[PDB]
């Protein structure tokens, strides 16, 4: 082993670091938002179909609970 | 003191000359050669250092003046 060979290593090993690192955060908000917006949108048809049909606006709850024929 | 006390110092003190006195100016040369040698060697790590780090080999100097970030 000689010094020349651990300086280079040394050198790479520092050049190797001082990778830029974007931010990231923004993309996982983003996706965050998204997510949500397609969780929530199917439930507009649910509401306007059992408003449609005349179940009363107090009865569409959330759940897995079976839906009856008042209830939604 | 007799005579052949005298003539036997002398004929030791001839014996005790005579002695051959090898080459030795080629062991100092050498070894003045492995000195430079070993001198000069470490500064090839200096060099190369400097150099991968970005040092412009202009500034790769010869003193102990203290390096800085862009001098060497």
């Amino acid at each position: 082993f000689t010094l020349i060979e651990l300086m280079i290593v040394v050198a790479i090993i520092g050049i190797l670091a001082a990778i830029a690192i974007p931010q990231y955060q923004n993309y996982v908000a983003r996706s965050e938002g998204a997510s949500a917006l397609a969780t929530i949108n199917p439930l507009k048809t649910t509401v306007e179909e059992s408003l449609s049909r005349g179940i009363a606006g107090s009865k569409i709850k959330i759940g897995t609970t079976a839906s009856t024929a008042t209830e939604t």
